[PDB]
């Protein structure tokens, strides 16, 4: 477990913004991570409800890095700098894919 | 002397890690933790109605769009702090209940001073001495 082995402190997660997603893990994977928080993932090899377990850690949302694939699954343009570089996914249920080598925010809803 | 560290975070907190706590962690963690006295240290004591609100973010170790605080109507500086909407419980296993009341800055007289958007949420234990409070400016 990393998140344990970096010491966080009471109240300190991973609430990471849409551009920060962007620039720092997505860019960052070619050519980029010393603890790679967010690992890879098939993520169609998959029903929503198992991922969790294979993120490296989360509480209540899981990130990765991969009509598609039991089941299957507006999009905002996201600017950093005034300068840009999101879908939003559904598979019917609270299993809500965010997608960003592609970059994916896993969650349950409600 | 020789190296004694400064405020803020060492931690090299890998990008897209704030500080986001929960309402149970401020008091369990926080508040009650202060209240039992403890001491990484990461929330500034300050007497938030000795000043404005806007002079405040420069005191909080460390905040971007936030600024939390210990702190020992009411009155401060060019102003008042008014009491918000309904105050919210917060109740911990087994037993601490704590309050979160909402306040809002007024520039003046009591009244009828005029409304600001700094706003301050005030997280407070209930016993039988300290205070915690988010500042941050709506918008």
């Amino acid at each position: 477990d990393p998140l344990t082995q970096l010491s966080l402190p009471p109240g300190f997660r991973f609430y990471p913004t849409d551009e920060e997603l962007m620039v720092q893990y997505l860019c960052r994977k070619a050519a980029g991570f010393s603890l790679q928080l967010i690992a890879e993932i098939d993520l169609y090899k998959f029903d929503p409800w198992v991922l969790p377990n294979k993120a490296l850690f989360g509480e209540k949302e899981w990130y990765f890095f991969s009509n598609r694939v039991s089941g299957y699954w507006t999009d905002k343009i996201i600017s950093t700098e005034g300068q840009r570089v999101k879908k939003a996914l559904v598979f019917k249920t609270n299993w809500i894919m965010h997608e960003y080598w592609v970059l994916c925010r896993i969650y349950k809803k409600q």
